[PDB]
DNA sequence: AGTTTTGTTTTTTTTTT
DNA sequence: AAACAAAACT
RNA sequence: AAAAAAAAA
DNA sequence: TTTTTTTTTTTTTTTTTTTTTATAAA
DNA sequence: AAAAAAAAAAAAAAAAAAA
DNA sequence: AAAA
C-alpha cells in the first residue's frame, strides 16, 4: 500500500508537474454526470497515480550515468573473452576505478547530509538528545497469543484469526431499545441551546475557515489508509482550497460523505504495565484520512465555542481554560474535613469507565443531541459520520479483512472527546439532581461529583442508603447509555465511627477499600491530610535520585546535561508543586540542587559557579533552573484567582470557614484586617498570603490601597454605603476606584459619569465625596502600577502565569556575581570598558548556531581549562612549569597565547588574514574573547573571521597538555569540518546566498596552499564551484 | 539619532485522559 | 528558546 | 504510533 | 482591646576550607 | 585560584502580658 | 551520535 514520500515535495520540477496536472484534472472532468462526492476520490486516484510515474522516472535519470558505464564496459569485457587485448585492458582498468569513484561519492553525501542535521541539533531540546535518554524504540510484532482454547501459541494464521475476531466482536452490539432511552432523557432536566446559538452551529462553512484549519495541521504525523499527508495539503492549498469547498458545501446540502471518508486504519498498542499476551490489553488507535479529519476539526471547533453552556464546571477534562488541579485541591480540601469532622459517617470513591469511548452507543449519542436542542445541518452533518464507518487493522504490516463500527466513538478524530463529554453530562446532571445521593455539605458549598474525561470521583455521605442509591442510577444509565464501570478495581475511603460499622458497610457494597491512599490524576490522595508530603514529595526525590544515576555515563557535555534536566525532570517537578502546593521544607530543595548538580558535573566539583549561570545575559544564554523560585512562582500564583473572584472557581471556597469563609474575595489590593486568626488550618490559602506578602515588601510596595483597588472592596464597604450605589457605579463606570476618579477627578472624568452622579442615593455622594477627595487617597491611588502589580490585575488570562512571574522573580532576587571577563583584563595589562564587556557577552551568544561551536567559546571566556599555575595550588606544590616544557609558568594567557609552542600556528593565521587582505593587529583578545579595537568593530568580515578563529581554539585545546607543536593542516581540517557542516544546512534551510558571502574568499586561499595529494589524503574539494 | 526592550509567532518536549 | 518588528528611552 | 486540553522552554 | 516587648525564623553576607590529575571526541 | 558551605548578624512577624 |  502507497504514502507519500514527503521528500517529492520539495523537488522544483516534481511541484511543477503537480500543479499542472491538478489544475489539468478538474478543468476536464468536472460536470453534472458526477456527483462532487464521487468527483472527489476520482481525483485522489489520478494523483496518486501521477506521484508513481514521477518517483520512477526521477530514480531513472538520477542513475542514467552508471547505466550508461556499465552497459558500455560488459560490452567490451565481453570482447575480451574472444581475443584479449592491452589496451582494452586498459581502458576497462580506466572505466572500473570511475564506477568506483561515483560509487563512493555518492556514498559520502549521504554520511555529509545526515551529520549536518546531527551537527544543527546537537545538545538542544530536540528529539534527537529526547531520543538518548530514551530506549531503543520497538517495531510492533506479535509472534505469540493466548488462545481462545486458552492455550499460549504462535501460529501466523491462528494470531491473525484470533486478533480479528476479537475486535471484530467488540464494535459487533448495537442497542435497539429506542423506547427506553426517550424515557431516561426525558426523566431529568437538561440543558438547551437558543436560537441565537442554534444558529451559529449550522452556517454555512466558508474557504477563509478551511484555510485556517489547514495552516494548524500537525507536521510529521502519519497518513491515513489513502497515503496524503498533512504536507500535501498545506503544499497546495492554493488550488485544493476551491474544490473542497465545493465539496463541503456538497456535503452541507446532502449529508452524504465521499466513500473514502469512512475509512481507518487500526494499529495496536500495548497498554503500560500490562500483558502484551492477552488480547485483553491493547488500545486499537487509528489512522483516518486528512481530508476527514479537516471536516471533523470544523465541527469539533463550533461546538467548542458553546460548550460552557452544556458542560458544568464539575467537569474539567478537554475544557478550553480549566485545569486538572482544580480536581486534586479540592478533593483533598474535602479529605480535610472529614478528617476534623467529629461525627464521621463519609465515603470517597474513585470510578473509571471500561473501555470509555468504544463502548458509547451511537443511537443513544445522536438523541442526546436533538434533546439539547441541536438539530439542522449540523445534526445532519454529524449523523452521516456514524452512517457506516468501518476499520481495517494492519497486522505485522499486513491488511486485514474490515470490519464494521457499530459501537464507540472514532477513537483518533478530532470529535470524539466533546461528544463523549456530553454523554457522560446526562449521567453527572442526574446525579446531581436525586436529593436520596448525599453530598458532603463545606458551609453554603454542596461537593458531590468531579470529572476528568472519563474518570469519575465521588463525594457522599451516609454511605450505606446513599452509595446503593448511586449503584441503582448507572445500572439505569448502562442500559441506555451502554456506559459501565469494574467495581472491583473501584477504590473507596470510608469513615465510620466504629469497627462493628464499617464491616456491616464493607458487607453491603462492592468497593475495595484503601487503607492508605488512593493513586488519582497523577498524584497520591490519603487518607490523612497529614501525609501529603510522605506520600508525594518524598517518593518523587527518590525517583530522581535513581534517574539521574542511570544517565551518569551519558556522552553528552555539561551544556546538553542542563538541557537534559530542563526537558526530563523540571516538568513533573511544576506538576507536583502545581496540585499541592504545601509548605516545604529547606531539606527538600538542598536535596534536589546537589542531586542535579552531582549530574551535570559529572560528579566533580563545578567548572563555572552556578551564580554566573543564573542570568541569561551570562554564559552566553545557558541558564541553570532555579527550583526554589519556581515554587515561590507556583506558590504565589494562587492570588490571580482571588482577585478575580470566578463563580466557576468552587476549588477555592472549599477551605474551612471556622471564623471567617468571605476574607479571600477582599485580601488582595484591599485593606488589612485586624482579625489575625483566620486561616488557621488553611493547607494552601494561608501560606499563599504570606508568600504574597514578602515579596510586595521586598519590593516596598503599598499592597493595601492601589490604581487597582476595586469599588467592590472593604474600604467602600466601611463607608456605610448601599449595595444598589455600589452595583450603579460598577454597572455605569467600571470596577476599579481610579474608574470612579480621585481627588479633582472625583466625577468629572467623563459626561457619562456625571450623568451617573445625579442617579445616587442622596447622603453616599457625601461619605464618597469624602474618601475619593481625602489626601491620603489621591496619593496613594494615583501612583504608576509596576510590572508586579500589572500581572495580578491587568491580565484576563492565566494562561502562561508560572513563565510571569517566575521572571519577576528572578530580577527581584538577583545577585552580584564574580566577572571571569574582568580576570582576563587583568591578565593582560588593559581595562574593558563596558561596550567591550557588553561585546564578549554578545559574541558568546552569537559566534554560531550550533551548540558545538558556541560552547567552545563560551568555555575561552568563562577561564574553564585547568592550568599549571592552578594545578600547583592544589597540589601545595611548587613546580608551576608549562605543561609542554618550554619552561616559562603556565598561566592562562601563557597556554593559549605566549608559549612559544603555540606561537607558530597564531602567526600561520595572521598569514590568512593578510591573504584575505585584512588588517588586524596582533592582539590576544580578538581572537580569544572577541574583543576588536574601535575601527574595526563596524566590519563585514567579521563572521569568516570567526570561523578561523574558533578552528584555532579546537586545534590547541585538543593537545592541551602536550609537548608538541599544534599543526596548520589540523587547523585546516577543523576549518573544512565546519565548512561541510554548514553546506548541507545553508541549503536545506535556504540560506545559500549568505554561505557563500562568509566562505567563498575563505576556500580560494585554503585550496590554494594545499597540495594535490594533501586534497586526495584529507578528501578536501570545493563544494561551492 | 541609535540601541535596547517588549511582545508575538513558530518550534521543541512533558502532564493528564 | 529564537527571531523579528515596533516603540520608547538614552 | 493517532486525538483533546493544559504546562514549560 | 491595644500596644510594647521578647523570642524565633529566614535570609543575606562574610570568611574559611577544599579541590584534581588535559582536552576534545564520543 | 576559585567555588561552596558554614556561621553570624539583622529584621520582621507573631504571641503573650500589661495597661 | 543522539531521526526520520
Ligand atoms: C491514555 C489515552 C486515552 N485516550 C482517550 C480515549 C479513552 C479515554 C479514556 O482513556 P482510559 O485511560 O480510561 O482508557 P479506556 O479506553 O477507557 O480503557 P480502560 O479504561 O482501560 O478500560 O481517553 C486517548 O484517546 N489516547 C490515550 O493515549
Ligand atoms: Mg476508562
Ligand atoms: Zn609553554
Amino acid at each position: 500500500t502507497w504514502k507519500l514520500n514527503n521528500l517529492l515535495l520539495n523537488d522544483y520540477w516534481v511541484h511543477n508537474e503537480m500543479k499542472a496536472e491538478i489544475k489539468m484534472f478538474f478543468e476536464t472532468n468536472e460536470n453534472k454526470d458526477t456527483t462532487y462526492q464521487n468527483l472527489w476520490d476520482a481525483f485522489k486516484a489520478v494523483c496518486r497515480g501521477k506521484f508513481i510515474a514521477l518517483n520512477a522516472y526521477k530514480r531513472k535519470q538520477e542513475r542514467s550515468k552508471i547505466d550508461t558505464l556499465t552497459s558500455q564496459l560488459k560490452e567490451l569485457e565481453k570482447q575480451e573473452q574472444t581475443h584479449s587485448k592491452a589496451s582494452r585492458r586498459q581502458e576497462i582498468t580506466k572505466i572500473r576505478a570511475e564506477l568506483k569513484e561515483i560509487e563512493t561519492q555518492k556514498t559520502l553525501q549521504k554520511i555529509n547530509e545526515s551529520r549536518s542535521w546531527f551537527f544543527e541539533r546537537i545538545n538542544k531540546i530536540d528529539r534527537p538528545l529526547a531520543r538518548l535518554i530514551k530506549k531503543k524504540r520497538e517495531k510492533n510484532q506479535i509472534d505469540t497469543i493466548k488462545n481462545d482454547k486458552g492455550d499460549i501459541t504462535t501460529d501466523p494464521t491462528e494470531i491473525q484469526t484470533t486478533i480479528r475476531e476479537y475486535y471484530k466482536h467488540l464494535y459487533a452490539n448495537k442497542l435497539e431499545n429506542l423506547e427506553e432511552m426517550d424515557t431516561f432523557l426525558d426523566t431529568y432536566t437538561l440543558p438547551r441551546l437558543n436560537q441565537e446559538e442554534v444558529e451559529s452551529l449550522n452556517r454555512p462553512i466558508t474557504g477563509s475557515e478551511i484555510v485556517a484549519i489547514i495552516n494548524s495541521l500537525p507536521t510529521k504525523k502519519s497518513p491515513g489508509p489513502d497515503g496524503f499527508t498533512a504536507e500535501f495539503y498545506q503544499r497546495y492549498k492554493e488550488e485544493l482550497v476551491p474544490f473542497l469547498l465545493k465539496l463541503f458545501q456538497s456535503i452541507e446540502k446532502e449529508g452524504i460523505l465521499p466513500n473514502s471518508f469512512y475509512e481507518a486504519s487500526i494499529i495496536l498498542i500495548p497498554k503500560p504495565g500490562r500483558d502484551t499476551t492477552k488480547k485483553e490489553n491493547f488500545r486499537p488507535i487509528s489512522l483516518m484520512n486528512i481530508d476527514a479529519k479537516i471536516l471533523n476539526k470544523i465541527l469539533a471547533n463550533r461546538i467548542q465555542q458553546h460548550i460552557k453552556k452544556l458542560i458544568h464546571h464539575d467537569q474539567v477534562g478537554f475544557i478550553p481554560g480549566m485545569q486538572g488541579w482544580f480536581n486534586i485541591r479540592k478533593s483533598i480540601n474535602v479529605i480535610q474535613h472529614i478528617n476534623r469532622a467529629k461525627d464521621k459517617n463519609h465515603m470517597i470513591i474513585s470510578i473509571d469507565a471500561e473501555k470509555a469511548f468504544d463502548k458509547i452507543q451511537q443511537p443513544f449519542m445522536l438523541k442526546t443531541l436533538n434533546k439539547l436542542g441541536i438539530d439542522g445541518t449540523y445534526f445532519k452533518i454529524i449523523r452521516a459520520i456514524y452512517d457506516k464507518p468501518t476499520a481495517n487493522i494492519i497486522l505485522n504490516g499486513q491488511k486485514l479483512e474490515a470490519f464494521p463500527l457499530k459501537t464507540g466513538t472514532r477513537q483518533g478524530c478530532p470529535l470524539s472527546p466533546l461528544l463523549f463529554n456530553i454523554v457522560l453530562e446526562v449521567l453527572a446532571r442526574a446525579i446531581r439532581q436525586e436529593k436520596e445521593i448525599k453530598g458532603i455539605q463545606l458551609g453554603k458549598e454542596e461537593v458531590k461529583l468531579s470529572l476528568f474525561a472519563d474518570d469519575m470521583i465521588v463525594y457522599l455521605e451516609n454511605p450505606i442508603v446513599s452509595a446503593q442509591n448511586l449503584l441503582k442510577l448507572i445500572s439505569n444509565f448502562s442500559k441506555v447509555s451502554g456506559y459501565k464501570i469494574n467495581v472491583q478495581k473501584s477504590q473507596a475511603f470510608l469513615y465510620t465511627n466504629n469497627r462493628q460499622t464499617e464491616s456491616q458497610i464493607m458487607g453491603e457494597l462492592p468497593f475495595t477499600i484503601a487503607s492508605k491512599r488512593i493513586k488519582y490524576l497523577g498524584i497520591q490522595l490519603t487518607r490523612d491530610v497529614k501525609d501529603l508530603f510522605k506520600e508525594n514529595y518524598k517518593p518523587l526525590l527518590k525517583e530522581i535520585k535513581e534517574e539521574t544515576n542511570k544517565w551518569k555515563n551519558i556522552p553528552c557535555s555539561w551544556v546538553g546535561r542542563i538541557n537534559i534536566v530542563k526537558m526530563a525532570i523540571l516538568p513533573k517537578v511544576i506538576y507536583r508543586f502545581n496540585a499541592i502546593p504545601i509548605k516545604l521544607p529547606m531539606t527538600f530543595f538542598t536535596e534536589l540542587e546537589k542531586t542535579t548538580l552531582k549530574f551535570i558535573w559529572n560528579q566533580k566539583r563545578a567548572r563555572i559557579a552556578k551564580s554566573i549561570l543564573s542570568q541569561k545575559n551570562k554564559a552566553g544564554g545557558i541558564t541553570l533552573p532555579d527550583f526554589k523560585l519556581y515554587y515561590k512562582a507556583t506558590v504565589t500564583k494562587t492570588a490571580w484567582y482571588w482577585y478575580q473572584n470566578r463563580d466557576i472557581d468552587q476549588w477555592n471556597r472549599t477551605e474551612p470557614s471556622e471564623i471567617m469563609p468571605h476574607i479571600y474575595n477582599y485580601l488582595i489590593f484591599d485593606k488589612p484586617e485586624k482579625n489575625k486568626q483566620w486561616g488557621k488550618d488553611s493547607l494552601f490559602n494561608k501560606w499563599c498570603w504570606e508568600n504574597w506578602l514578602a515579596i510586595c515588601r521586598k519590593l516596598k510596595l503599598d499592597p493595601f490601597l492601589t490604581p487597582y483597588t476595586k469599588i467592590n472592596s472593604r474600604w467602600i464597604k466601611d463607608l456605610n454605603v448601599k449595595p444598589k450605589t455600589i452595583k450603579t457605579l460598577e454597572e455605569n463606570l467600571g470596577i476599579t476606584i481610579q474608574d470612579i476618579g480621585v481627588g479633582k477627578d472625583f466625577m468629572s472624568k467623563t459626561p457619562k459619569a456625571m450623568a451617573t452622579k445625579d442617579k445616587i442615593d442622596k447622603w453616599d455622594l457625601i461619605k464618597l465625596k469624602s474618601f475619593c477627595t481625602a489626601k491620603e487617597t489621591t496619593i496613594r491611588v494615583n501612583r504608576q502600577p509596576t510590572t508586579w502589580e500589572k500581572i495580578f490585575a491587568t491580565y484576563s488570562s492565566d494562561k502562561g502565569l508560572i513563565s510571569r512571574i517566575y521572571n519577576e522573580l528572578k530580577q527581584i532576587y538577583k545577585k552580584k556575581t564574580n566577572n571571569p571577563i574582568k580576570k582576563w583584563a587583568k591578565d593582560m595589562n588593559r581595562h574593558f570598558s563596558k561596550e567591550d564587556i557588553y561585546a564578549a557577552k554578545k559574541h558568546m551568544k552569537k559566534c554560531s548556531s550550533s551548540l558545538a561551536i558556541r560552547e567552545m567559546q563560551i568555555k575561552t571566556t568563562m577561564r574553564y581549562h585547568l592550568t599549571p599555575v592552578r594545578m600547583a595550588i592544589i597540589k601545595k606544590s611548587g613546580n608551576n612549569r608549562c605543561w609542554r616544557g618550554c619552561g616559562e609558568i603556565g598561566t592562562l594567557l601563557h597556554c593559549w597565547w605566549d608559549c612559544k609552542l603555540v606561537q607558530p600556528l597564531w602567526k600561520s593565521v595572521w598569514r590568512f588574514l593578510r591573504d584575505l587582505e585584512l588588517e588586524i593587529p596582533f592582539d590576544p583578545a580578538i581572537p580569544l574573547l572577541g574583543i576588536y579595537p574601535n575601527e574595526y568593530k563596524s566590519c563585514c568580515y567579521k563572521d569568516t573571521c570567526t570561523r578561523m578563529f574558533i578552528a584555532a581554539l579546537f586545534t590547541i585545546a585538543k593537545t592541551w597538555n602536550q609537548p608538541k607543536c599544534p599543526t596548520m593542516i589540523d587547523w585546516i581540517k577543523k576549518m573544512w569540518h565546519i565548512y561541510t557542516m554548514e553546506y548541507y544546512a545553508a541549503i536545506k534551510n535556504d540560506e545559500f546566498i549568505s554561505f557563500v558571502g562568509t566562505w567563498m574568499k575563505l576556500e580560494t586561499i585554503i585550496l590554494s596552499k594545499l597540495s594535490q595529494e594533501q586534497k586526495t589524503k584529507h578528501r578536501i574539494f570545493s563544494l561551492i564551484g
